């Protein structure tokens, strides 16, 4: 088979081109979006391999099933750019990667939580140019801290894991308590108990309707003063406008976000210069294994189509 | 008691004006480095605290005694900078911290070691300006990785508590193995074993004779290719000229150093993170330092035994 | 007629729209490249806009003809990435930009002098994180030192006037000198004696055969321990292998360039030097910017007329 | 004779050093600020050496007295840190160097714009990490272009030279006309004249009452949008407040501040969010600057010791 990979960095096409060495598919990269415009370039591919930001709205599935492609796969778990009633109308398939390795992400996680915390990006920033200044630089100590774990599935029990071994006060919310995490000695608690109780808190849930906001000016109301925020989920889990106020209170001693690539709304320029603030972008799932699993999924995805198998991760 | 402070950041100035709330010694505060020509502004105290870049050789130790001074505080653990022979011949009494809060340390070395990973502190450079680009930027998932500790003190156990939970396999190296290192299901083996088989090597181990660069061109030939190395104890452990060959030849994969406090106290070219010997850098661990100085002056004044009493 | 425009960042886009204002040419942007397989994308145009990535070999001018594309204008100088050949053949006409603001290209170089001298870019660094220290940052007073220009066109002469205000003695090397560079007092000499004697050197001329790796070891070897070089021209006038030797060496002091995108062939002597890359900025003025889309827009004005262009290629 | 010099920064150490190979004096070299307290350490010199953020004030030279201490050498043109009445009284002298280079001082204010125009600062940040992108990096042509200098003391015209060289048409206000100034083509305006036709514009003139906080709110409101300016004079020429204000409503398009150091975050926010650069105290900061103030210095001591006049005398 033939296929499309739109949007594609140098690390999608690496791992994309060591997997497929097990499928013999012939790769087309394009650096560029996928939008209504640039689907014709998709000629003579029977797939398209996209990312969070391409477009797939009707009036692009509409140009790709003219120009013969059947297949859509997302290199990703997101799915909300492809306009799947009308993907399905059309008749086109489309897959995804149903989650990324959770230990990736949330080891992702714990390494903003402790660059915040040692405040070792400012580090290094001065020591590059031979400043050993420590000024300003003083961390806290996680050994016999409480840490608050918002969501415990796959990638939450990851991070509880990881959390445990620092000697911290494991608690977490989740209306559904998992039985991995009783065991590493969780416990579950209300999110006004989380917040008031919690050292360091995390966020490891889907965005859903009722978690909406659910980080806003009442939940930093009621944190401790210091408490550190890491985010590695939807960025719409938290009302930027109360974040930036509680950054400028102090209430909020750090805050970690790792920005979605269609979720970026120089508010990142100021908080990152005046607060012990980081932004990475979407770079959770960015390691060698994670994007091994990616690629693997998603050519096994676009095999199992061709071949008429059942294929476990088709949304349609 | 009237105690003179030299080498003061305001980290230090802050713990001490708060640990002090319970011993009410009169503080005097100076930013300069204790040298024989400083020593005479200690003139009316009778101890002063150093740190490791204070001079305690013979000649400042004659001025401080010249001048009335009795005791000398290391707000830290080496007294390399101190003589403590001409200390005892002239009659001044020495005293130290004697360990630093384990967890804080190892706690720094996985967050070098995550940093240098995930490439935080380069995407940081990028983000502050706004850009997102994610090139070069790849890591590796630590899970079910090998991960080799190369002494096991109670830092280096702090460090095995904290690499078990991220799911790696644990080879450690120590002369003398640790009852709490193996409840943590450490494997002790040799250190050729422990080049050969680890993705993640971290040293936490004194120097000695027999250690010094422990770390050299024979010990990087046996490492795996891409090897991340973290070093929170003393720099030389390590062969300098040695790691940045194997740096350039692409052997190392990261290197990070907390650097000693004066250890020649790069980061341009590859996956290299220098830290300026931040490893006990938090509230809580510079609280103990400051809480256990105090009370070895306390002790000092009242004739007390101190166990921390080096002279 | 209908335009479209490949490898678009936001400033072609502001100043090509400004300027269409007294157009009023239908554009369309893309800000990904011109290659074989994209040129697809522009059916319906009757013109593309391309700059020094886009790709105009042969396989792409065949696709662009056979979507309808006539005309191909070039927002630049340089034309290496076209066919000219193939686009005469296929009947396709090529309009360039003919030369950049050289006042714009002068003030680049001034300001990459003067950023390395005071090792601005450093101390910026330093500043935008209340890091006040000055050590390693001092500099040298510009006032009674010798320049050296090499090429002594109009961009040269931009550069010259500029280095007389900063009242250093004026040195040139061209093969064909120019009037307009004696009012300045400035005086011609042969290449050594401008190695010599200069404390700081700008490049500024076109590369040819005769000055290909003009600066190389032995021009080096004659320059005075650590001279400042600027070079906002083509990067193969420097012969980059004896540059980093004389860099290590510290013959040379400072080294800026202004490195083309075709060119590009840093971390470590940015680190480890004084050395400083800028990436082909030299025109990225919004008066020199404006003038690019004049004359694009200008020329493609005359091919939709008939009217003879100035600056046609093919 | 033996020299205590305080304050001491490595290039202090190095120009002092490399003078003082023709004069031969015992240097000793402390990195800390005197004051009352560590003016015990001048103890066996005869002289001491200080800066601007030094403690010159009566207990401090009572201190040095008593220690032994002649001579008090100002590495710099001011002497505000210093009780002049009180060295008199106790029998010490003061010198000082005059003034700085004005050249040096010029080209670091054209450094200042030139990286701000051309956002130079911001692309190293790019290319040192192989980032060849030019969005946001778009600059000014400069010739054609207005420039207005606020002050026509010498450094004033030789940043007037300079910016003639670069074919702008020159404005300046200054109390009184500089012949210097006007055979450059200079036309001598009124500040509203000023602040309203300038595209960029650079101070070089003293503080004094009349011109403090010059730069105010009044002033930013007549400038034109996108205005570029420098201040490599004193801090407070300008009021801080207005000018982030003018910042934030885009009024300024570029600020580039030299930052004294007895005059020192603001700095981070501003440097972030806007076109904004600053240095400091760096004006001075050239080797042949540098050269002539430790020169100066040792001569200005060299006389003392023998006795001859030193027309940098203040006491
Ligand atoms: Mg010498």
């Amino acid at each position: 088979m033939k296929l499309a990979v739109y949007s594609t960095k140098q690390y999608d096409k690496k791992y994309l081109q060591q997997v497929n060495e097990s499928f013999g598919f012939e790769l087309e990269f394009f650096d560029f979006l996928l939008t209504e415009k640039t689907a014709k370039t998709a000629n003579g591919c029977e797939a398209v391999c996209i990312f969070v930001n391409d477009d797939g709205s009707r009036p692009v599935l509409e140009e790709l099933k003219k120009h013969g492609v059947k297949y859509i796969a997302l290199r990703c778990a997101g799915f909300n750019n492809v306009d799947l009633d009308a993907a399905k109308e059309l008749g086109l398939k489309v897959v995804r990667v149903p989650a990324y390795d959770p230990e990736a992400v949330a080891e992702h996680a714990i390494g903003m939580m402790m660059t915040l915390n040692r405040r070792i990006h400012r580090a290094y920033q001065r020591t590059r140019d031979a400043n050993f200044s420590l000024e300003g630089l003083t961390g806290f100590t996680m050994y016999g801290k409480t840490a608050g774990v918002i969501g415990t599935g796959k990638i939450g029990v990851a991070m509880l894991r990881i959390l445990k071994g620092f000697g911290m006060r494991l608690l977490a919310f989740d209306p559904y308590p998992s039985a991995a995490a009783l065991e590493l000695g969780v416990e579950y608690v209300d999110l006004p108990t989380l917040f008031s109780e919690s050292d360091v808190i995390s966020l490891h849930c889907p965005l859903t309707p009722e978690n909406y906001h659910l980080l806003n000016e009442a939940a930093f109301d009621q944190m401790k003063n210091g408490v550190m925020i890491v985010n590695t989920s939807r960025g719409a889990l938290i009302d930027s406008q109360a974040a930036i106020e509680a950054l400028k209170n102090q209430k909020i001693g750090s805050l970690g976000m790792d920005v979605y690539e269609n979720e970026r709304d120089d508010v990142f320029r100021r908080l990152s210069a005046c607060h012990n603030v980081l932004f990475t972008g979407h770079q959770a799932f960015l390691t060698a294994e994670a994007l091994t699993s990616i690629s693997q999924t998603t050519l096994q995805n676009l095999s199992n189509l061709e071949k008429g198998e059942t294929c476990p991760n088709e949304l349609v």
